[PDB]
Parts: structure tokens; C-alpha cells; sequence
């Protein structure tokens, strides 16, 4: 397979037998696609074992791949391990199961729906608000993945079966102690690296019913879905939804749950810790922001979905972070089948990957780009900004079908905390941040901060 890239003309490092590029992995995929780009321009090819990967940069073959032979070419990503009925979780499934899957969930977030959580998910800001405080009157430098962690975990569960929970106040509530598992999903171990030289080896875990996702979890939302199901409601959000609509096995009801759980916890979490230590380390952009709420919302008011939208300098901030963070790190399409894209042939089972974390920080589009500038976004500026370069949600009929909820979360996380607190850095910060060894970005040390109330 090692031959592919040099017959048809596309430059890449150099793949050593059953390895292929993989130990070019050590440096972390950061570095490794930043690399990559600077020497081999527009287009490269690497692989992942056997597997070949195509990097791609030109934002017209990105929005060829992404926007317009989606259904027909690019339609699936490529599955890491054995996933057991997890294959039938709409992040994970292909072609007509995932098709019906999008349709399905689609209506979960309706600007109707969203508005009809802000006051649900409101409750939960004053719990962080409260959790926030007596941490610092500690006088110790903050953990805020816990909290945040604590707070996006709470909102999410509640967007299911509104089951209550202060996580941090309730280490032991069945539902948090049981899907603790569910992340850390350590996403840097070994195992991900064996299996991508070995992946001759999945159909044996499948066949012994190992699942990279935990069986403690899985065995606990069966019966919990079971439970909501049935003992909770039968006398008369998204959990109802899937129900409402019943062909959807109960297997696969707990499998886009196990999907939310998931990405509303760490997506959430790990990206307003990003926006905390970069508010932290610029204090104007911090105060500059902390007006524009009092602004808006006078008097310490409570956010309605209407005035967070109202919220630029909020937006600007947000969408800055997530140039430099933006969590996914790649982009990637399994192509279904031989094509021509803008003029270059990518031959079936090829993996089409856009180097997302790359792009955000390419000297072509962005001005020293790795300063946090939020000007950058403002009005008059955003005009200078490619949807196919900036994408921290993917792009086209298989993006982040989360987008609009979790922008929405995070900003009313950050409206609620701002109004209380101001945030600043101390000795256990690191400065500059360094970046997670691998492929989901996250912190290498978490992230600490120092938490003042304001008045
Ligand atoms: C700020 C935090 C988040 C970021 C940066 C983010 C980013 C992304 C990105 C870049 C993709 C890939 C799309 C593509 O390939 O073009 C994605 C897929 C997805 N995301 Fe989001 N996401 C976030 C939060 C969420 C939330 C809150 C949910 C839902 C509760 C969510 C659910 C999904 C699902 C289900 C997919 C697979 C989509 C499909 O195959 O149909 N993510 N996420
Ligand atoms: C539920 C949560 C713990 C997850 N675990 C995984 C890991 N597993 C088991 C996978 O097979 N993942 C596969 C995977 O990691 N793809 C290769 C790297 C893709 C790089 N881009 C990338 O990570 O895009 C973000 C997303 C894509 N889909 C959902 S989020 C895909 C099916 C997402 C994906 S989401
Ligand atoms: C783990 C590390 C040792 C290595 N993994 C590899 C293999 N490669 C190239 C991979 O792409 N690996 C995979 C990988 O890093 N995938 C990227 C993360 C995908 C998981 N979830 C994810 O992307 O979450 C963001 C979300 C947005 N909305 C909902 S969730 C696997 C670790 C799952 C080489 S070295």
C-alpha cells in the first residue's frame, strides 16, 4: 500500500514497512500536520499503518469534500477499535444508518428547543456560581475543568431525562459515580497506536465483545433508559424525542446518548478552560468583556437567549478560542469511491483528512497567529475569514450537530461567571499553555486559576 502516494505524483514523508508514518506521531499530531504543511504545501499523503491519509488545504477542495460530494463520496469517518453497538451511534454509523440518524435528531436543536433550556440550564449556572465562590475563598489556585466539568455534565443529563444533579455535591449519585468512566476515555493511550498498526485485530476484540467503551457505562444507561423510559414517565427533551419517535432499537437510543453524554461533558468543559486562561492571561480582553455583559444585562440580570446573541465582544472571544483550540484538531472523510476533485483523483479508501489546527494557525490567512486577538472577529473583520479554513465545527451535512447548543452553553457559563467573578493567573499556571500529547486537544497540565468575587 506504501506505494500510492509516489504513483500518483503526491509528496509525503517517507512510510517505513508496517509502521508507515505512525512514529511521526511522537511529536503529537499538532506538530506533526504543522510540519507537514510548511514542507509539502497545498496537499500531502501519509499513512496510518496501511491505511493512506490525504491532507488537503485549498478551501474550494475542502468545501468540495465537506459540502458538495458529502452524500455521495465522503460520507463516513474511518471507526478507531472495536465499537461494538456503538457502530450504530450517529457519530459512528455510515450512509443510510447515519442519514436516518441526522434526520432523526436533527429537530433536538431547533432555536425552539434551545430556548426552552435556557431557563433549565439557568439553574445550573447559579449552582456553578455557588460552587465557584466557596472555591475561592480558598485562596488556592482553581481546577477548572472540575468545575466547568461539574457544570456541563449537569446541563446535559438534564437536557435528557432531567435528572438532576449537582455532580460536584454528589460524587455519588448513581448516575454521575456509574459515568465517570465515560471519559476519562483516555484518548492518548497506547492501545490506539497498536491497533492502528494492528487493525487486523478488531474483528477478534468484536468477536470476544471487547468495546473500547467502557462496559460498566453502556450496562448502566441499558437499565437507566429502561428505567426513564418506562418507571420515570408512563403516566402522562432529547431522551423523549428519541422515544416519541418509535425504527429505533433501544441499543441504539443509548448509543446517541452515550454520544451526548460525552461530547456535551468534554467539549464544554475542556473549551471554557481555554477561554478562561486566555481571558486570564489578557485582563483587558477580560474587563473589556465583563462591560459589554454589565452592558447588556445591567445589574448583575439574568441571560435570556435573545441578549446572548446580542453579545459581539462574547462571540469574538468564544470564536478566537476555538481558532486556537479548536478541540478536533482534524477534520476527516472516508472516500466511498474513485473521484476527481478539483483536478486531483483520490482513489477509493483513501482518508481525505483536513488538518483543522493547522489551518487555524496558516501565516496566509492569519496575522501572528499564535496571539489571541479577538479584533480579529469583530464585524469588519470577519469578512477577511473563510468558512473553509476557520471550521471548529466541521462544515456541511455531517458537522457538529451540537454547534448552536454548546456555543449557547458556553456562553451562558461564561455570562454567569463573569458577573461574579474576575479570574487571574498564579505559580501552579502554565505560561505559555502547553497543548495535550495527542489527537483530542485538551491541556497538558490542567488548567489552575486564581478566582476573585467582585465586590
Ligand atoms: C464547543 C464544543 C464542540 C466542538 C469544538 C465540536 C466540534 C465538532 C467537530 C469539528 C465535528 C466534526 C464535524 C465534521 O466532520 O465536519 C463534531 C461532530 C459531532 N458533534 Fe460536535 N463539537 C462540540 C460540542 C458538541 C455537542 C455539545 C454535541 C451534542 C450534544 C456534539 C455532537 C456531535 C455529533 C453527534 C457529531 C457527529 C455528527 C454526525 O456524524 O452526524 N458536539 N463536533
Ligand atoms: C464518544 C467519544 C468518547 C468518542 N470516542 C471516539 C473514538 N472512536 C472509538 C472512534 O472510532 N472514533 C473515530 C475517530 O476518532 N476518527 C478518527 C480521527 C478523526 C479526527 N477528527 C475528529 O476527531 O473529529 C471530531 C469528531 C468526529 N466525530 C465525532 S467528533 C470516529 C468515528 C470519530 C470517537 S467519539
Ligand atoms: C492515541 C494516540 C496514541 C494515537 N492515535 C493514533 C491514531 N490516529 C491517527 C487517530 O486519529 N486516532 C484517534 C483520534 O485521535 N481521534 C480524534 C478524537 C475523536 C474523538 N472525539 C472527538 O473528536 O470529540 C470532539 C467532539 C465534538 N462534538 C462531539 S465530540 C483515536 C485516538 C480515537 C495514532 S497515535
Amino acid at each position: 500500500s506504501h506505494g500510492l502516494f509516489k504513483k500518483l505524483g503526491i509528496p509525503g514523508p517517507t512510510p517505513l514497512p508496517f509502521l508507515g508514518n505512525i512514529l511521526s506521531y511522537h511529536k503529537g499530531f499538532c506538530m506533526f500536520d504543522m510540519e507537514c504543511h510548511k514542507k509539502y504545501g497545498k496537499v500531502w499523503g501519509f499513512y496510518d499503518g496501511q491505511q493512506p491519509v490525504l491532507a488537503i488545504t485549498d478551501p474550494d477542495m475542502i468545501k468540495t469534500v465537506l459540502v458538495k460530494e458529502c452524500y455521495s463520496v465522503f460520507t463516513n469517518r474511518r471507526p478507531f477499535g472495536p465499537v461494538g453497538f456503538m457502530k450504530s451511534a450517529i457519530s459512528i454509523a455510515e450512509d443510510e444508518e447515519w442519514k436516518r440518524l441526522r434526520s432523526l435528531l436533527s429537530p433536538t436543536f431547533t432555536s425552539g428547543k434551545l430556548k426552552e433550556m435556557v431557563p433549565i440550564i439557568a439553574q445550573y449556572g447559579d449552582v456553578l456560581v455557588r460552587n465557584l465562590r466557596r472555591e475561592a475563598e480558598t485562596g488556592k489556585p482553581v481546577t477548572l475543568k472540575d468545575v466547568f466539568g461539574a457544570y456541563s455534565m449537569d446541563v446535559i443529563t438534564s437536557t435528557s431525562f432531567g435528572v438532576n444533579i449537582d455532580s460536584l455535591n454528589n460524587p455519588q449519585d448513581p448516575f454521575v459515580e456509574n459515568t465517570k468512566k465515560l471519559l476519562r476515555f483516555d484518548f492518548l493511550d497506547p492501545f490506539f497506536l497498536s491497533i492502528t498498526v494492528f487493525p487486523f485485530l478488531i474483528p477478534i476484540l468484536e468477536v470476544l465483545n471487547i468495546c473500547v467503551f467502557p462496559r460498566e457505562v453502556t450496562n448502566f444507561l441499558r437499565k437507566s433508559v429502561k428505567r426513564m423510559k418506562e418507571s420515570r414517565l408512563e403516566d402522562t427533551d432529547f431522551l423523549q424525542l428519541m422515544i416519541d419517535s418509535q425504527a429505533l432499537s433501544d441499543l441504539e437510543l443509548v448509543a446517541q446518548s452515550i454520544i451526548f453524554i460525552f461530547a456535551g461533558y468534554e467539549t464544554t468543559s475542556s473549551v471554557l478552560s481555554f477561554i478562561m486562561y486566555e481571558l486570564a492571561t489578557h485582563p483587558d480582553v477580560q474587563q473589556k468583556l465583563q462591560e459589554e455583559i454589565d452592558a447588556v444585562l445591567p445589574n448583575k440580570a439574568p441571560p435570556t437567549y435573545d441578549t446572548v446573541l446580542q453579545m459581539e465582544y462574547l462571540d469574538m472571544v468564544v470564536n478566537e478560542t476555538l481558532r486556537l483550540f479548536p478541540i478536533a484538531m482534524r477534520l476527516e472523510r472516508v472516500c466511498k469511491k474513485d473521484v476527481e476533485i478539483n483536478g486531483m483523483f483520490i482513489p477509493k479508501g483513501v482518508v481525505v483528512m483536513i488538518p483543522s489546527y493547522a489551518l487555524h494557525r496558516d501565516p496566509k490567512y492569519w496575522t501572528e497567529p499564535e496571539k489571541f486577538l479577538p479584533e480579529r472577529f469583530s464585524k469588519k473583520n470577519k469578512d477577511n475569514i473563510d468558512p473553509y479554513i476557520y471550521t471548529p465545527f466541521g462544515s456541511g451535512p455531517r458537522n457538529c450537530i451540537g454547534m448552536r447548543f454548546a456555543l449557547m452553553n458556553m456562553k451562558l457559563a461564561l455570562i454567569r461567571v463573569l458577573q461574579n467573578f474576575s479570574f487571574k493567573p498564579c505559580k501552579e499556571t502554565q505560561i505559555p499553555l502547553k497543548l495535550s500529547l495527542g489527537g483530542l486537544l485538551q491541556p497538558e497540565k490542567p488548567v489552575v486559576l486564581k478566582v476573585e468575587s467582585r465586590d
